[PDB]
């Protein structure tokens, strides 16, 4: 959703704050009628103060609607806190107001921020200044690189000196969970941003090959991998697909890392590197389907199997 | 019930206060033996302080009674808490104090008040002004007219320009709920005291007549509609004929606002139109049963059927 | 879903004799692996007896299939011997079985006739001719229309002479229910299949138009009238174009009841007249989002709403 | 735990006749003081009949034994009478009865049969010869392998022409459950005694190389497969063993099913192919922990992951 | 309580028959206002048949009373039925009928016998010749010694060739239940009225030194030991002299076993060998609070030590 | 557990603090991996703060791993801040802190006084020098003894003026409860270390004999009794052992006290003056397997019974 969804823009000595909405004011926002020409603006309720535009009434949550998020919920004010604490850390300028709260992000990411900043064991918890560099990534106002200090968080399931691996805990989430319960997705952030070995890239496609072989390891480009289920793959590729040709039409900059071929999987490098060179859709969604020839490192497999029967 | 039910005047440099009764106070007071002579004088328990006059014995539930209130609720501490609050920001003379704790007050309309000051997101609960305002109004110590900001509360089910609309609660109620469960009542205020367009009562029209269809839309002359099933049409005319005739042997001025006669039923329009030439309660209410053949917008049913059909 | 979801065929003295499937069994064929040659064919299960086709796993919920049916639930049993006992009263012959079993079925009408035929105060409970004239009805083996005493039921919400009026129980359905939660739907079906009067038809039209005014009245030409919202009306119209649309290409006769005019939605009887006089969807689907001028009998809505006032 | 565990032997007509045990009388005698002169007999309690030898105390639970089985269950009985209706199927003579009473069963193994002779969708509910086949292969009074329609049972994960394989509940078990919780193992019986076609044993491996990755597949030697955790081939190893040493001390036949060498895990086949020439156990372990260079279909993996992205 | 608080007599041809009241009867009873003249007789209820004689009301719980019994619970009805099962079993002729009902019994025991004969696995449910032997020592009219197949029951805490020792539930009863929760008495019997070896002997006194060395072995002569806290031993006395007492005043015989001088607490075997002399309750109560000098077997405490440090 | 499993060293100002772990840091470290070069090393999570060496993994509960501790409790970190409280009142320098870390200790020792230090009634929530001393000699960084001032902790069962005795609680810990349900074992504590009276100890071996027949009188030599089942006497001298010949091989200092003869087992007695003069195991524990002759207080059993008699 928009980040429009959860503050509004106030103006204060010629410099912008942020005001999370009160979820009665959404509820407000979604019964009333307004006009057309009112729909783009944010909707004022008697009650309850400001309310998002009437526009994005269909990312909330209603009797009719189950493709939103519940805005009800704590996890709502958390969050919309959480986004306004970072746009308050910048200082907005008019002429920027309107571009940052279009801004669409991952309201699963922000959540899982929200449960790291409020875990008193999470360096998010202690570093008021990692916190927000987090969520500047997040909200894509910020363009280093999500890495393990920084990364949305889950549950570490495997970690060495180059990587650690999250399990994402999206259905838990409380603000917009996912549905299908036979949802798995892991990700691989960067400890740190330097070259890695061959030794720790070894131990890293080990383990992916050993616990997650029915998992395909791609990337959206950002910096990280993501484990996903071979059965979702052909979605990424679409997602992936859109936001670099939305990008090529817009004009925003795409660069997209590729990252290790030794570690992603081997179709999507090529759905992927084919996506970089410029192809259509259907010349690089493609190259997924096909069963490729060739791989980097041989009998990882059988060395985890030996090490298991001892 | 009366405003004596919640508190007792205590005198302090010659300017009353007001002091809520403990409900354990109320609870001796209901067993005492007490003169006829004093059944108008303010009860004294020994243990629990001042109880209301044991005249007020109805006013209170009992295992005998069900018709009063359910005094030993915390609600009932917040609701005469809020009654005192606002008594104690006038500065009632001696002359003045017991026509002021005569006034009879609907408790349901204190307790949503209690519901708006307590919760976070009401501007009721920042805006110690607006909240006094409310309560005025709501214990007839306020010539003030209830609009959208001072309403009593509920949940808004339509909010346009010019109106918010209320469904009220009462079934939910801690101090005194409607007993029925086959209750239903909303509320429409007023969002400003100005004229309104003839866009926004057309819109207030449509959502009555599609989703309140089985509703009449009265008013009780104090500046808002109400929402009422038909089946109990009859019995509002009743208590607002009263009132009228009431307010007609005591001198106390009838000012009734019919409000707008495309919005109000047109069988309660004509009954109050005739209450207010003076005509007798059985004039008035056979309006109500006619049968009127004529209508202020026309195809506003089909108009929003249309718009659900896409 | 087909009839082979819950029997299959099976032979004795040149007389087909048909056989629930065990739930087990079914479990074991969603996970077979099957040749592409064998799909269509009935499953052999070593320890459950026979299964359905491979061909028909996604009629049944899976940990990833929610858009089937509850096959391991009693519900499922009960069905499958309701189709089987309504199979086994027709003698069917091994020319007829494959397109017996291939016929689809709606599985909430089966499950409502289980819920009839299992209550005793139901007729159908003490009629086993009146259950298998109601299931040949249902799995479309019996050209009679369904009418009062053979519908599928549910909750009786408005009778007269003519008419009973059923609120679909989808909701609460075990084997297969609807999931969205804003659902609601009503049957009207005819008493008797004779010529009904003004007066009995009048007072259907007043129910509909004073207790579902936010509903349209339309049919999908089998005899009786669906109550559904107007939100959905566009989803029935490409049902019932389909069906039509099918069954022109089948050579299957299409005789489709229009039912009574005035009681009909207006633009219903337009987009269903203009299909049965052979025009595209787009002609007939546009006729649903028009707004047509004029109906039958006027004042009822008043009629019913001064009852109530007394 | 022995066979003398569950019934006690009684002749009639020169026949015996096999008694379950009362478990109050297993109570009464895990209490008992009893001569050793007396442990390998019979107990009589005077109150609930005759018990199990003294000796096996150790096979039942109490407040200090865990390593035992539940006997007050009512899966107790069941499993009793279970074996008592196979023994009485023999009619053991007296020179067999200490024999046959003597003889150690899989307890987990003979639940699973009540499992599965306790449910009407079984075909061992419906067939007492398939029935009484199963349970004299389990208690090892047959010389037939158990098959897919004689199997223990379980929850079935897949199924093809040659091959059912099954999870085994052991963590669910009344009588006997396996205690840690990290218990997974599964079992592939033939569906029939015959050779097996390529195909059929490709559509096997590729599930087990895909969703059973971090399983070796392993036997005993008793004509099925078992899929177990690799952490765990080094107790399976032992256990193979010493039955296999066991009985060459005994004069048992040891027949040796080695299964298919293309299903069998590499190193497995080898431990076992060297212990079936005679070797020491060491000269065996130690090739269960080799690495070997080399299988026999290639791609397997890459086909079915390929499948899985469509 | 006597025997006729759980049955009246009934006359067929000469014979007599017993009936249980109904617990409702009985409840009738404990409100009826009763002649004096009448306390003896048994009285009648006009809608639940015939209750106990109102002299014994104090049999029964009120909400005055709890050392009585709670005779609407099932078991009463279960007690009452195995009560005149016995008493029916024997024919009482109208001279005795009087004497058998004014039989004061344990209705402990009895609770505890319908504990036996309704559990399959014990002998008692198989055998109406025994259970009417075991109920008939019970309620007196029987000079048979209670033994272990006869025995009221509980759970076994230890048996050998001559003993079975049992814990008394009494806690655990429906029908009169001990109140003290720091109750714990267990019952030693005989498993066979023979002579018992050395051996067997030293095995129980073996047992009650270890195990139950915070109690006293103790008797009340009608042929089996009973295992007492020592804190209650002076109580125990008491009712024991009181019977000897009581039943020297009436003629009726004094038989009294002092069992086996190595088993029984040896200042108990003194004091009831001073009652069995004819002394006084002074002359044999002193001896229970010597401390006596010497004893039967030296050693066992150590050996049975030495069994557990292996 | 070694000390390094609950807490890390920190240098400031050449003094060591020391800092707990986080729990989620501890999953970290399970999750990863580590080289050889690195298992005695601290591992650091990225989120989390500092782990214990991956070394340490078999010390923390896993699905895996039940015979570690339970380190994601609240008790973790107040059993880890109780130790690091303690090792920060002394000022470790940088020669000790590998020693003092690698000092194993019991968990359920420190567990019981955090149930101490948190009790408002316990002197150790009032004094944080007995807190602090109390700590210290669990630790074993005090060669103080243990007296009942500074026990463990537990519930006292008896005391008298040179004695308490209490039971151990370990069942219900949160940490490292003992998991099997039979386990009782009790400590007597030196109220001082002065000389001890023979009333005093004829008090405790009075108490003893009777009320803990069951159990043997052993100590481990560090000031204290302990009172444990004779069925677990033969575990306790293996461990009182190991200790014992563990620290002849470190050259640490074995003064083991024997406490008084009088109220230590016999047996245990004759194994550790045995072990006090050098000989082997088995020249020791078969002392412990012996029935010797003869034993300090004759007659106590009997006084005690006596008393309870009255
Ligand atoms: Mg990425
Ligand atoms: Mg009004
Ligand atoms: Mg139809
Ligand atoms: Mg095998
Ligand atoms: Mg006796
Ligand atoms: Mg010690």
């Amino acid at each position: 959703a928009e980040l429009a969804c959860f503050c509004y823009p106030h103006l204060e000595n010629d410099s912008y704050k942020f005001i999370p909405f009160n979820n009665l004011a959404i509820k407000a926002m979604l019964t009333a009628k307004v006009d057309k020409k009112d729909m783009d603006k944010f909707y004022d309720s008697i009650i309850y103060g400001i309310a998002p535009p009437p526009q994005f009434k269909k990312r909330y949550n209603t009797n009719d609607n189950s493709r939103g998020m519940n805005f009800e919920t704590i996890m709502f004010t958390k969050v919309a806190m959480l986004i306004c604490e970072a746009l308050n850390s910048l200082k907005v300028t008019q002429a920027n107001v309107s571009n940052v709260l279009s801004r669409v992000v991952s309201i699963r990411h922000l959540e899982n921020l929200v449960i790291r900043k409020e875990n008193p064991q999470d360096i998010l918890f202690h570093s008021k200044d990692l916190l927000l560099k987090s969520t500047l990534i997040a909200i894509g106002q910020s363009k280093e690189i999500e890495t393990t200090i920084t990364a949305e968080g889950g549950e570490i399931v495997f970690q060495n000196a180059a990587f650690t691996m999250w399990k994402l805990t999206y259905l838990e989430h409380q603000l917009m969970p996912i549905l299908d319960q036979n949802f798995i997705e892991y990700k691989v952030t960067l400890n740190e941003d330097k070259p890695i070995s061959d030794v720790h890239v070894k131990e890293l496609v080990a383990e992916l090959r050993w616990q997650y072989n029915k998992f395909a390891v791609i990337t959206h480009g950002k910096g990280h991998y993501r484990i996903v289920k071979y059965s979702s793959v052909a979605n990424h590729a679409d997602r992936v697909y859109a936001t670099f040709k939305s990008n090529v039409k817009t004009g925003v900059n795409n660069d997209f890392n590729l990252l290790d071929q030794r570690i992603i999987w081997q179709n999507w490098y090529a759905f992927t590197s084919s996506m970089k060179q410029g192809n259509t859709l259907d010349v690089c969604k493609r190259l997924l389907f096909q069963k490729m020839k060739p791989n980097p490192f041989k009998g990882l497999s059988t060395d985890r199997k030996m090490d298991e029967v001892s």
